[PDB]
Formats: structure tokens, sequence, C-alpha cells
């Protein structure tokens, strides 16, 4: 009863609500944070950071506190090239300035992500995370960091 998609795919979460540490742009494509939407199609249809390293992150601002019970991630296949995140961390904030890593079994939880560029993977957050802001922190990837995502949950 608390697993509704919050609005990445539907665009109920607007472009302005999605930001990142950096993003990759060249003459071919512009992989801006607001392209990180589950199942999005087109030339520029995922977020990619400017460099591939675990210092990079993607942020969503719900604009109020929500109850988050899962995240869904997907990579992207750009032309003939596969790109996906294999493992990631999650951090959260109410105020947008002080952040907390999501913990499980005594330590920072390393979420197991994708195994291809096109199939979604759902990761449960238990206990649920009550938060206004979410950040995803890629830790390992195939070829390049690329993400499309959805957030699952309900009202706080």
């Amino acid at each position: 009863s608390c697993s509704m998609p919050l609005g990445m795919e539907s665009k109920a979460i607007s472009d302005a609500q999605i930001t990142a540490s950096s993003y990759f742009t060249n003459m071919f494509a512009t992989w801006s944070p607001s392209k990180a939407r589950l199942h999005l199609q087109g030339r520029s249809n995922a977020w990619r950071p400017q460099v591939n390293n675990p210092k990079e992150w993607l942020q969503v601002d719900f604009q109020k506190t929500m109850k988050v019970t899962g995240v869904t991630t997907q990579g992207v296949k750009s032309l003939l090239t596969s790109m996906y995140v294999k493992e990631f961390l999650i951090s959260s904030s109410q105020d947008g300035h002080q952040w907390t890593l999501f913990f499980q079994n005594g330590k920072v939880k390393v979420f197991q992500g994708n195994q291809d560029s096109f199939t979604p993977v759902v990761n449960s957050l238990d206990p649920p995370l009550l938060t206004r802001y979410l950040r995803i922190h890629p830790q390992s990837w195939v070829h390049q960091i690329a993400l499309r995502m959805e957030v699952l949950g309900c009202e706080a």
C-alpha cells in the first residue's frame, strides 16, 4: 500500500526538481539530470555525469517530505554502447544541506543495481525513508555511469 511511482516517468516530478553534481554534454547529446526518467526515449535519454567516478551524484527534490519505500534504476544503450550503474549508495535530506547515508546491517547500504542497459531493477528501502531530497551515488558501473530512475512510495 506504499509503492506508488512518485513521478520520474510521468513527469509529475518536474525538470527543475532534478539536479546533479555534474552532467556530460557534447555535440552529440546533452545528458542532463532531468533526462534520468525511467523508460525515457530519444537521443539524450539519461543522466550521465561529466566524469565517471564515485564522487558523482543525481538529486531529486520532492518539494515536501515523502515516504520512500523503493527506488528503481535503469541504464541506457546509446547507439551500440551499453552503459549502466551496477552498485550505488543513497543519501537523504530534509533541508537540502545536511545529508544522511542510508544504512543497513551495521553499515552504509551498497545497493545492487543493474545487469543491463534497458531492464529496470527495483530496490526496496526498509525501514522506509522519510525525506524531501534523495541523492543516488554510483559506486560501480559498466562502461559509463548512466541512469534513468523512478522513486516508489507514498505520503509521509
